[PDB]
């Protein structure tokens, strides 16, 4: 399920996860949006060697399982979004797992609160585009989350 979501000056795109067989059909989905960057929360399946000679660079960063982000992977995720936004502004940063089991999201609700908003709001702006954006778990984290970076001063 192909779900975009702007906030200030930030565009995220949350994807299904496709197959090599299905790549040519995903890379023309992510330039659509002008996705310059894509981020792996699960383990890894498709090669992401065509990808990137596409002009879309891919990250690995595996949650262990339905648990909330490391600190080391939330470090990075924010570090991406400012230095993704302010070298290439406008652009959009693609995020997924498998399009339903509510790990992706998590990512895009951190980015949100950094950049200003209630995770209470964050989550209302997610969940209202789409079902199945967060477990349990990773509820429990943005509840409980505090600010390690802003996005923008
Ligand atoms: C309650 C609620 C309020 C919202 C307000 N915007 C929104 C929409 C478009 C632009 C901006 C915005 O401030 N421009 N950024 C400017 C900027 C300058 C530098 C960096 O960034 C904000 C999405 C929302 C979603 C919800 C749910």
């Amino acid at each position: 399920a192909p779900v975009e979501v702007t906030y200030k000056n930030m565009r995220f795109l949350i994807t299904h996860n496709p197959t090599n067989a299905t790549l040519n059909k995903f890379i023309e989905e992510l330039k659509k949006y002008g996705v310059t960057t894509i981020v792996r929360v699960c383990e890894a399946t498709y090669d992401t060697t065509l990808v990137e000679k596409e002009g879309i660079h891919v990250l690995d960063w595996p949650f262990d399982d339905g648990a909330p982000p490391s600190n080391q992977i939330v470090d990075d995720w924010l570090s991406l979004v400012k230095i993704k936004f302010r070298e290439e502004p406008g652009c959009c940063i693609a995020v997924h797992c498998v399009a339903g089991l509510g790990r992706a999201p998590v990512l895009v609700a951190l980015a949100l609160i950094e950049g200003g908003m209630k995770y209470e709001d964050a989550v209302q702006f997610i969940r209202q585009k789409r079902r199945g954006a967060f477990n349990s778990k990773q509820l429990l984290y943005l509840e409980k989350y505090r600010p390690k970076m802003r996005l923008r001063f």
